[PDB]
């Protein structure tokens, strides 16, 4: 049949999607900025399609729940056609590669450690080992899968450090992690994805500082639906924009060519 | 039909597979050790799959020639069928992923810029505006073609350099690269993958060093034929293996516990 514009789901997540401060004025696509706004239009003028951007409906990642076997967040829109593509820091993993098809990762994460400055810790070994400095992640996502599934040991204890821990060391939203990271007088380390922490460190107040190696090594790709035809274009779309250097120039024009923390 | 057993290509290049000192007193795939051997055989165990390892003829990782159009090392072993995977420090390119299939990435790396302890370089940059200190590739591989090809400014003018530069410098094998360098009195920065430039930081004589930050950002892949049916399980099979911790337990193995340059 014709073509028809593409339905790309993606989340509200700075510096990713940010709906611009003047969005009233605008309309459509127009509404947003960021890193996976920029990604979109670069990935769609090498494909050449058209395309609308829309919120996840739930703002989750991607999950099936154990009981009704449903999927939810931009792996469920996919997984049940609600949308073509998900262009968001969407992290490949095995559970969800099972379900959807995603390129080759556009950007390399681990799983690290936010600090208030000042914070006398330096690796998950040494979080793990105590617990007058609490620690936490989100309450979704695949960091906080990441520890509930690991049988390495520091990572095991942590978990279970974590879901014993009182008062709960887990919060909602990237922000109350953050928030929580600059209020607690360097009582509650965050563990995020390294991505965010780089650019957390560069936003004002400056109070926090990305600290040791990460636990892990993965990325984030572009999915789409399982056997979708679109799958082929997008995945040598990401390859080409690696090559020519226009990723690393987009996480750079996000992260710190307007850093607030100085050069 | 029944199962067959799958025919593996790889390379012998240190630490990815190497030839057994005892190897003549072994048969199979006994003969080999290194970091591809091992994933090999975690692969095999996960997919349930008996496979033989063997060693590409023409001692190549695989390019098209313009000319004839014929595809040459492992990846012409791929899209000519004479083997069904590549085991190997086989990097992700877009022009190898229009013709083959490939997991996810097993491993990161970039191209980096080897020199002999000393040597007053820090910086792609920093070679580029200069000529006293001489500087080449490998004469065949995606690190030399990333430079032929490349339109970003630093990186197209090391290339016209080197195309130009007497006497030549190009070399042949890995072998000859960090010799060059380890003999050239500071003379000489052998540009090469990460992967490969952190293995030899920690062989004796402990005299090289990896400088600056890397060129780029990439991966390497395991490969099949494209559309082969082997690439499924396969692919899933990596992103297992690096979930559970040991993708990077294989490269510690390899390229540190037994490093040669202290602790
Ligand atoms: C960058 N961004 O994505 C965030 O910080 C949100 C939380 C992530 C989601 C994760 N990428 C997923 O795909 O599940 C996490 O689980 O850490
Ligand atoms: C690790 N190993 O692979 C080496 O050092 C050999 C040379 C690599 C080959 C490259 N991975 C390819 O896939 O073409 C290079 O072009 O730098
Ligand atoms: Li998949
Ligand atoms: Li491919």
């Amino acid at each position: 049949g014709a073509n028809k514009t593409v339905v790309v789901t993606t989340i509200l997540e700075s510096p990713y999607v940010m709906m611009k401060k003047n969005h009233e004025m605008l309309e459509g696509n127009e509404r947003y900025e960021g890193y996976c706004v920029d990604l979109a239009a670069e990935i769609a003028k090498h494909c050449g399609f058209k395309y609308k951007l829309t919120i996840v409906g739930d703002g989750k990642y991607g999950a099936r729940d154990a009981d009704t076997k449903i999927w939810n967040g931009m792996v469920g829109e996919l997984v049940y056609g609600k949308a073509d593509i998900a262009i968001a820091p969407l992290t490949i993993t095995l559970v969800r590669e099972e379900v959807i098809d995603f390129s080759k990762p556009f950007m390399s994460l681990g799983i690290s450690i936010m600090i208030k400055k000042g914070t006398p810790i330096e690796s998950a070994e040494d979080l793990s080992k105590q617990t007058e400095i609490a620690y936490g992640t989100l309450d979704s996502g695949s960091t906080k899968e990441f520890f509930r599934r690991s049988k390495i040991a520091v990572f095991d204890k942590m978990w279970t450090y974590m879901r014993s821990a009182e008062p709960s060391v887990f919060v909602r939203t990237t922000a109350e992690g953050v928030a929580r990271v600059r209020k607690s007088k360097g009582k509650y380390a965050y563990l995020l994805e390294s991505t965010m922490n780089e650019y957390i460190e560069q936003r004002k107040p400056c109070d926090t500082m990305k600290v040791g190696g990460n636990l892990d090594s993965k990325g984030y790709g572009i999915a789409t639906p399982k056997g979708s035809s679109l799958g082929n274009a997008v995945n040598l779309a990401v390859l080409k924009l690696n090559e020519q250097g226009l990723l690393d120039k987009l996480k750079n024009k996000w992260w710190y060519d307007k850093g607030e923390c100085g050069s």
